């Protein structure tokens, strides 16, 4: 028996096998959770469909984190099934591809910024509205994932930065509002991964070189690494944790400067 | 001669003689500015021409910064009088009633997120871009007021709390990107002032003196004090400083329990 | 089988059954670790003697971190049983009573401060180095105890404020320098416990009432909740961490002020 | 009349032309300032002689902050002259040669941790409760220097991250201890600067070139912009400032990559 037999978690941002949110729903399902997923617009559905499949659910539904609409929806289908949730795993996030190249005062327009912080920032607050109800019967928790270019610049990010740094603090207010109930609310600050996010981006290549050069350990993190780290935060023993933004970046951000 | 002798600086944000931007004006003026001014609406124009002529300027244009072409329009104007800029201070925030006062979870719309972070965090970016040309001429600054609500859970913040987090980065991801012309971008983190922010809001007394017990000088700061940093900020003495947060608090952030 | 099954770890710092190193220690066994451990002086040896046979284990040595010797003596004496260790926990701390009890300014004399520097901060560097041929034998990590008095004024703490942050520094450059073996190096940020450091000090209590008021869970964390965030860290599924102060304080340091 | 005429402050740790202190003295002389320097051994006697001429001050003092009776002593001194004192700044660390130059576990040694800590960090907590009795009289204000190696890993710092971090807390614990006096407490993170300190350190360059190639201005920083800083820090236009860490440090510790 698993460390989380008997739980149930859904997932929203399975997009391909290199997903974070790929590995996280591989961690948890090693350790014995039931889950649920979400998939973002009907073309994506017969793929996220086979995903599931992979960890024995049939439990998935249309959410599209632009639309109130579809957010309230998804949670009123998972709750046909599920009487409670032990956890919502949210691994979702976008900015307008033009808006993370070139200089950022130039490139950063108002619906750009716009998008970037209603679909990377906010759609984790709505999210967690839509799952309260779920959450308060099971005391369960919500996980979002970000990236440190919200406290440091960092290359080819620009927008994204201002709204992760929206999203971290969005971490703590929940966790303030949430935590009555017995609802923990935390991040993981990922170090750089490849994933869909990076394919046709050049200088990918170059910004995990450089990581690896930087990071304390020497080589760059895995989903397998982040999906441990996950599994960890939507335990049984993180119950003391709660607000937190957990680094899984091999150290690279305690970092200033590197030999060479 | 004052400290800003032959200097010149664009204050957006005056709303009363309670206004941060009323004091930074004032500290500005003092030690030799010359000043420039904008207003939000039209119901605002008067009491802006007044405060301006307080200050010796007649250069008060409309700037509601929820319009692209305001924004521009404010700058194509101001650059018909000045052929360069040294500096320009933000001093604008608003997020809708309803998000300030409740539960975090509970409250946060889609649409009051959105404005609160249109109005108090884009806005800035926004403004720096349509500056850039006049503040390249005299290697001029950019400053902001923030809060600390951004990076620790304060009362009756909510929202505003995501929308201060992403303007703080994007201070840090203006500095990288505008440093190379030789343009400094910082911000304030202002402890809790009494200014039509307050009117009405019964809690804003016990707030402020929740603080007077907690802060390091057991006392609450002034205009005076805010406006006094933006004129260190906004001077030469600052020229070895950019992309930080100072925080004008009377110690408050520094403690985590204080005695009582 | 446990998820540290045929894993080594020694375990400094038991002193009673309350010790978070006794927590630690339930844990670490629980998941089927083989434990050493270290004892201070003599009048605690039969003591921890007792502890150490209820995780069946009759590897306990002297270990006073004044003294280099010591330190090096108790790793030659472990290597004699183990060759290699999978970690090495350090729950170490400690300030003359006179340096916690009063005004800092009058009370921090050369002495207190050089006590608290030494076994509370020094003492964590010297065990990683005397550790080191042990841990590189199977990529072993470390792992030390601080507290949030580092980062901001937290009540009866004074110079211990200036030992953890001291501390915290030392899990970076540690975790900098032995990252190429593959040693991860970390800490956790305890809320406050009722531990024997507690024992006869008054304002205790009131301090625990006033965390639980303040913490977003609403309660005070336990030993089994710190002892599992270091399972966790001292666990395979921590592999992508390292140089990290993981807080677990049931949020308390997110929040800036609370209501009431 | 300078922003600080008729004001006393005591200047500790004038080495050369180049030292911080040193150009922290010319800027508060620039502006008005009456000056007192202390010189650490007899050896330097002559030479901080000197520097105390050419700032119209012949009130120069031994202290060496390795021993309690100098310190004392030299206030005593001071205040056969000064019945009050603006200001303090402390621009005194060291670390022996050997704990600077190689990898941190193996190098760090006990006596070499104590020394770090005790001239680095101590020092400033010793010289302000000696220094408080003149401070009280006037309200002053204390000022000390520290580098941004206590948050992050910088090259060749090694134990000096640890000192400067637990420095940097003890400006928080004495901000809040001398609050309640009016007695504000702060300190510049300098970023680096040619000093006697890098004589015959052959990395500085290479150290330097890199800081100018991260840091947003794309410039090295200057005792001049330091001194201007220190300036305001210790002036009245920093009242509403304590327990601050200010950056001077031209926005480098803002970038977490730079491009190339
Ligand atoms: N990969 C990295 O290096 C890295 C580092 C740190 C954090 N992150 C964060 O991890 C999360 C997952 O990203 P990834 O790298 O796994 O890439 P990915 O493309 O696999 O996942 C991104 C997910 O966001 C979903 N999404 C975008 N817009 C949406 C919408 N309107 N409605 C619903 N879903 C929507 C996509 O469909 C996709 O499933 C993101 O928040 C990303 O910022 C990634
Ligand atoms: N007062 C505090 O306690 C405190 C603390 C920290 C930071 N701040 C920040 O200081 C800044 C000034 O606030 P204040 O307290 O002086 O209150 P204020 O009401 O005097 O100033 C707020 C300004 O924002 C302007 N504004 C709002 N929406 C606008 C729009 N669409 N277009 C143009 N201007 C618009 C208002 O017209 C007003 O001039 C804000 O960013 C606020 O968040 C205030
Ligand atoms: N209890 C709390 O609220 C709390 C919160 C955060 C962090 N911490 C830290 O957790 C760690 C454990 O403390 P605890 O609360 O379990 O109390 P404790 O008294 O149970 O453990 C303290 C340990 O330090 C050991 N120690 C002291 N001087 C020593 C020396 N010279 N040589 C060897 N060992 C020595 C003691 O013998 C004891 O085993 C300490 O670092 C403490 O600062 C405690
Ligand atoms: N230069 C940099 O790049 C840099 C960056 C950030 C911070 N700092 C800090 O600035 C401060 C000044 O350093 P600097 O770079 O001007 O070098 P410096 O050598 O000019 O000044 C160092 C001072 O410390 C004094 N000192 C050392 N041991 C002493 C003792 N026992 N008693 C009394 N005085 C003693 C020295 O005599 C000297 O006056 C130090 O705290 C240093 O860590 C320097
Ligand atoms: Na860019
Ligand atoms: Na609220
Ligand atoms: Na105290
Ligand atoms: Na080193």
């Amino acid at each position: 028996q698993g460390l989380l037999a008997g739980k149930r978690f859904l997932i929203a941002g399975v997009a391909s096998k290199l997903s974070i949110a790929y590995g996280i729903a591989q961690a948890l399902h090693r350790e014995g959770a039931e889950l649920a997923f979400t998939y973002p617009n009907e073309k994506l559905k017969k793929r996220v469909d086979e995903f599931a499949e992979q960890f024995g659910s049939k439990l998935v539904f249309p959410c599209d984190v632009a639309v109130d609409a579809e957010i309230d929806n998804a949670f009123a289908e998972l709750a046909k099934h599920w009487d409670g949730v032990d956890g919502v795993v949210h691994s979702i996030g976008f900015a307008p591809a033009h808006t993370l190249d070139g200089d950022f005062t130039d490139v950063t327009d108002r619906d750009g910024f716009k998008i970037a912080h209603d679909i990377s920032a906010y759609s984790f607050v709505a999210m967690a509205r839509a799952a309260k109800p779920l959450l308060q019967a099971r005391q369960g928790c919500l996980l979002t994932l970000t990236y440190q270019g919200s406290e440091r610049v960092m290359p080819n990010y620009n927008v994204m930065g201002m709204a992760k740094a929206s999203l971290e603090a969005g971490v703590r207010y929940l966790a303030s509002s949430l935590g009555v109930d017995g609802i923990r609310v935390n991040a993981i600050s990922a170090g750089p991964i490849r994933t869909l996010a990076a394919s046709g981006i050049k200088s990918f290549r170059k910004m995990l070189d450089a990581n690896e050069k930087v990071a304390p350990l020497k080589r760059n993190v895995t989903i397998e690494e982040v999906g441990n780290a996950a599994l960890f935060l939507c335990s049984p023993w993180a119950s003391g944790i709660t607000g937190e933004i957990l680094y899984v970046d091999a150290g690279f951000n305690t970092v200033g400067m590197s030999q060479s």
